[PDB]
């Protein structure tokens, strides 16, 4: 009976020194992300729409162009909705699919369905086009390091479809792609051939990004079983700050603050959390003021905050992976 699914409990980061921290800060490009990864996603893309198809193609092509050996899988399924049976497609991008353990970064790539209203279209810029582009930018910026992976531990990106309710949130109308994928992963032996362990035992940590891109986010430390990873984000933010590697940033207005939050936020981590996967939920509290309005658009995004968060997240992921 291997104890391998316990390794994530003892796993420690390999901390980057100052010079490596400067190298990561310099190797990410907020303007290249903006033009190449973000803008093509700033389109209507509710499930089943032609924009959901265009978003999925864009996400797959951006990953396919990279040197690291990503394996793309489209997980397509039917679910009942308030509009009847519909099809949804999660995107999963994995380095070393047979590696036993993965660090998982995730967001939702659908946009909430709304009728056009006075010629305005909801594009969910923070929710979650920006998280999607941050994951693509991280894949691009870290591509030479990730190529080296070609701890039996690697990296996986999930872009969930159907996170949003077609109406308002209810247990049967929301989290379509995550409820499906969590169930599918919990019932899939892993590594291949295993008798008793599932792809969920293999998920060291689910890092779910959502509602990112507004000014002054504050992420609370939601869960005791990922609290020590939340502390790593605080330490990385603090050290990048002290090195002069963040922009328009102060420690009084730091993003990763010392405070917990007792309540439940409904989001794509829920079906994983309820099956015992550790989650680091990178959603701010309070939500962006533009949340679920037509003003959640490109013009209300805060470029230097996204840039700073790309740096902190890329550093977190290298340190976790010992790269
Ligand atoms: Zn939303």
């Amino acid at each position: 009976a291997s104890a391998w699914p316990e390794e994530k409990n003892y796993h420690q980061p390999a901390i980057l020194n100052s010079s490596a921290l400067r190298q990561i800060a310099e190797g990410t490009s907020i303007s290249e992300m903006w033009q190449n990864d973000l803008q093509p996603l700033l389109i209507e893309r509710y499930p089943g729409s032609p924009g959901s198809y265009a978003a999925r193609q864009h996400i797959m092509q951006r990953i396919q162009r990279l040197q690291a050996d990503w394996v793309l899988e489209i997980d397509t399924f039917l679910s009942q909705t308030p509009y009847g049976y519909r099809s949804f497609s999660n995107i999963i991008s994995t380095l070393n699919p047979t590696a036993k353990r993965h660090l998982v970064l995730a967001c939702h790539y659908d946009s909430k369905y709304f009728s056009h209203w006075n010629n305005r279209v909801f594009v969910g810029a923070t929710d979650s086009a920006v998280p999607c582009a941050m994951m693509l930018e991280l894949a691009r910026a870290l591509d030479k390091k990730l190529l080296s992976l070609k701890p039996d531990l690697s990296l996986q990106l999930i872009f969930f479809d159907g996170e949003e309710a077609f109406l308002h949130f209810s247990p049967q109308d929301s989290l379509y792609g995550s409820r499906h994928l969590a169930a599918k992963m919990a019932s899939t032996p892993h590594p291949p051939g295993a008798r008793g362990t599932s792809q969920l035992h293999g998920m060291d940590l689910l890092v779910l990004l959502d509602l990112i891109g507004a000014p002054n986010p504050t992420f609370p430390n939601f869960f005791p079983n990922s609290a020590r990873w939340f502390e790593r984000l605080q330490a990385i933010e603090h050290e990048l700050h002290e090195l002069g590697l963040l922009k328009d940033h102060s420690l009084e207005g730091r993003y990763f603050q010392n405070y917990s939050y007792g309540g439940v936020i409904q989001d794509d981590h829920i079906p994983f959390l309820r099956r015992g996967v550790p989650v680091l939920h990178l959603i701010p509290s309070p939500f962006p003021e533009v949340w679920h309005t037509m003003d959640d658009n490109e013009e209300n995004l805060d470029e230097s905050t996204i840039d700073n968060l790309n740096k902190i997240l890329q550093v977190f992921v290298l340190e976790y992976l010992h790269l």
